[PDB]
């Protein structure tokens, strides 16, 4: 079976910066890629739509998910609360790495997050899932309103997202 690919459409204080496509890696990290994929799908009756990325910083990466707190101190997966880290086989090996945001080990639940380098120091402590694979354009656009401490520019929305099929 093909791994999926999902969508998120994000807007920068209400106008559009375009759609991201990522590739989840559902081959190596099953149970992680399928949190998101759900997440993107919405059908646990909970998900992305209308969340923020609430944290991002420039040359390092784009933080999002927290759909109950929506300040990262939230968040939660379709399993409950958090999950364990399922595997650490994928490695943040550079721009477009998407990876699985926590507080600490075994605290996977939705917040998730984009690379806009190599993040190798995250090797081992962050499960990554996915890549990347169209809009990397809009990525950079969103990293372009974060700052230093990660609080946004402008209010950074994805307006819907789905999965390609
Ligand atoms: C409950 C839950 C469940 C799942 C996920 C999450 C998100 C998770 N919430 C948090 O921890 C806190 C603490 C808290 C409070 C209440 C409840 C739970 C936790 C709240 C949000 C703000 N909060 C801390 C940070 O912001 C922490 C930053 C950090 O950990 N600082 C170290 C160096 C940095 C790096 O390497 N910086 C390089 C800078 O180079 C700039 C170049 N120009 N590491 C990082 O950011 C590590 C990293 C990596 C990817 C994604 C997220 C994170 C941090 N995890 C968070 O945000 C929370």
């Amino acid at each position: 079976n093909a791994n999926p690919l999902v969508y998120l459409d994000v807007d920068a204080n209400g106008k559009p910066l375009g759609r991201v496509v990522l590739e989840l890696k559902a081959d190596v990290v099953p149970k992680t890629a399928e949190n998101f994929r759900a997440l993107c799908t919405g059908e646990k009756g909970f998900g992305y739509k209308g969340s923020t990325f609430h944290r991002v910083i420039p040359s390092f990466m784009c933080q999002a998910g927290d759909f109950t707190n929506h300040n990262g101190t939230g968040g939660k997966s379709i399993y409950g609360s958090r999950f364990p880290d399922e595997n650490f086989t994928l490695k943040h090996v550079g721009p477009g790495v998407l990876s699985m945001a926590n507080a600490g080990p075994n605290t996977n639940g939705s917040q998730f997050f984009i690379c806009t380098i190599k993040t190798d120091w995250l090797d081992g402590k962050h499960v990554v899932f996915g890549h990347v694979i169209e809009g990397m354009d809009v990525v950079k656009k969103i990293e372009s309103f974060g700052s230093k401490s990660g609080r946004t520019s402008k209010k950074i929305v994805i307006t819907d997202c789905g999965q390609l099929s």
